[PDB]
């Protein structure tokens, strides 16, 4: 019954572009064809590295074999199906790794913190470049690594509005309220505790095991669309009407966790065209697959969920405008999107790709018009 | 095989007890002896008398053998425990029926229902029944019947603490609020022997399916302090409540399954104690368990060391008190003018939390 990880456990031919999980543009679909299309490791490996990285294993006791069983069963868990897959899981996780651990320009470490973990990527010395690593303990940043990794566990490739729409067994269960959030995040630790062979964090106590669980649904939870605009107030409410983010309140820390995953959960339009346009197909591709089954029951089709129709610039350039857009300027609003100081001004690699990329869509609409 | 309605759907030897249902301490204790005390009918011929008595069976087209099936098969799932059974779900019920349909005091009355019990010549009294769509009166209905189903006779707290399947399934959020709702809709879906909405269309279903998981979440205890400084907030904002604003009639809604779900110390001192006996039951069978294992007996739990006056005292103090002091100050409360209102319902809450304290003084 139990799902083991593989007797290789640690593969060992990835490490040319494992060196590489140091930028924002991964080539994470190299990974895939370097490890092999439907081998379900990618998630479990690159968790290795990242948490190797951090010195997680070391600050928390961590055994190994317990940590790779159960990200192999989380893996296996994924469903082979275009975007919500395992693959977008490593993606989500490898995006809240950067965020956290990659210099900020004029970010204050945290008076009085003595306990945080910190990359070995992070070698700098300079007092004009920070990192949320030093803001944000250990545990709450291993609970947050951890969510990235569950966070869309068992995904059936449908939108929270059709399992509502169509009384799926799922949203009857949840009551029509983040039915695939609680799912992914109920699913996921059911998982961990149905075996003592996935127990990788039996030496937090009870306090902290709490506390961990605590946070990781909370994270989860904060990846429904739904409350995206919610979550873009409140934030900038506390940047705005507040004295800032207060790194010595747990629920400010907690708010820039949540607000961390979301960006790293959609980070496909920040990304380089490349990237950006594989992810795309994956979810047009499911978007397609929900108006197939759609017309079949006699519901209408959801907006840009017809092949016949796409709209697909448009979905892309409205997408950008209405849900990333408002939340990478809130995101840098704060002051916590990574960059470099110019020669003051900030260059920052994130909102540049957000910005082409938007161009580009808006160009295909002229052009389509 | 679906569990359907006894064949005779309406009991006729009840007759004597189901036309006290319009007094606020109705003998609930004496029905259940007159049906019998695991019958198992109290809920669904209750429910029967209140829907007939609104005529919502005719404002909807509801047919009865549906409504009695679905209302049957709900009564059967809840469990033979002391508390958070059919009886305290059949004494729910009663309870927002009587809040939404008796006259209170200089209520401005505004498609509608009104009880047979009411009549419309006094213009110094409404109803809420009044000025709240019989689709949100009914949705509020049916959540006091499903609210508690299925309930295993412990807190959330305890199935947080113990990992227990629904805690983890619900991940720690309003556990056992968020299963009633879950499990009670699933069976209605399960059989078209229990769909008694079937004259609903989409929208009304949809809408009347929103309205009852609301008011069966707002039941989470957890939630009490934040629904409360909402309902104040919006009586002592300008305008006061705006009965033509849908999200001020749920509020109203909520506050009132609310008090009905806590209504026993607003009860009789007679009734007051017999739930009293149940609860405090529930909460030392919760003690033992927790004992069984490493975790430590919860407070008011311990059977071997028990505060009874103190749950009491400061249960009203604490949670019943503001939510119907709340209530009375936006004018909801039911009761009679004698410029004075008498108010049949603070003044037993008043007289219950008095004996308790002098109860705790003795000591
Ligand atoms: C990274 O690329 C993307 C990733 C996602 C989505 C779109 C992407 O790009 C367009 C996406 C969109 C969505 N609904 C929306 C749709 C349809 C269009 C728009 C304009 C806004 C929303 C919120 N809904 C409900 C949804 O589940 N998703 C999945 C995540
Ligand atoms: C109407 O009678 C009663 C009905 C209930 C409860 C108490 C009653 O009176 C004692 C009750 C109380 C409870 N917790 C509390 C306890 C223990 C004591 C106090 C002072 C305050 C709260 C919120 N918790 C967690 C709980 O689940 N319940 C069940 C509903
Ligand atoms: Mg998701
Ligand atoms: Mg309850
Ligand atoms: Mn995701
Ligand atoms: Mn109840």
């Amino acid at each position: 019954k139990p799902i083991l990880a593989p007797e290789p456990l640690v593969m060992d031919n990835l490490d040319s572009i494992m060196e590489q999980l140091n930028t924002w543009n991964f080539p994470i679909f190299d990974l895939v064809e370097n490890i092999g299309r439907k081998c379900g490791r990618i998630l479990s490996q690159v968790s290795y590295r990242l948490f190797e990285d951090m010195g997680l294993f070391e600050a928390f006791k961590i055994p190994i074999r317990e940590f790779m069983n159960y990200f192999h069963a989380l893996e296996i868990g994924y469903r082979d199906i275009p975007y919500h897959n395992r693959i977008h899981a490593t993606d989500v996780l490898h995006a809240v790794w950067y965020l956290t651990t990659q210099p900020i320009p004029g970010l204050s470490t945290v008076i009085g913190g003595s306990s945080y973990v910190f990359s070995k990527t992070y070698n700098v010395t300079d007092d004009k470049y920070g990192c949320l690593s030093g803001n944000i303990p250990a545990l709450e940043l291993m609970a947050l690594y951890v969510a990235a990794a569950m966070h869309d566990y068992d995904h059936p490739g449908r939108t929270n509005a059709f399992l509502v729409a169509t009384s799926a067994p799922q949203a009857v269960l949840y009551n029509d309220r983040s039915v695939l959030e609680n799912h992914h995040a109920a699913a996921a630790w059911n998982l961990f505790m149905s075996r003592p062979e996935y127990n990788f964090l039996i030496n937090l106590d009870h306090v902290e095991f709490k506390h961990f669980r605590f946070l990781v649904i909370e994270a989860i939870l904060a990846t429904d669309l739904k409350k995206h605009f919610d979550f873009v107030a409140k934030f900038n409410g506390k940047v705005n009407d507040d004295v800032g983010i207060d790194w010595t309140n747990e629920n400010d820390r907690l708010l820039v966790c949540q607000m961390c995953i979301k960006l790293a959960d959609i980070n496909g339009p920040a990304k380089c065209k490349e990237l950006h346009l594989q992810w795309t197909d994956g979810i047009v591709n499911e978007f397609y697959e929900q108006g197939d089954e759609e017309a079949s029951l006699g519901l209408p089709i959801s907006p840009f969920m017809d092949r016949s129709a796409p709209q697909l610039a448009n979905l892309q350039e409205s997408f950008i405008s209405h849900i990333v857009g408002p939340l990478c300027n809130s995101y840098d609003s704060a002051g916590l999107m990574p960059g470099k100081w110019v020669e003051r001004k900030i260059y920052c690699q994130i909102t540049q790709h957000l910005l082409q990329n938007h161009k580009m869509w808006k160009k295909v609409i002229e052009e389509e018009q």
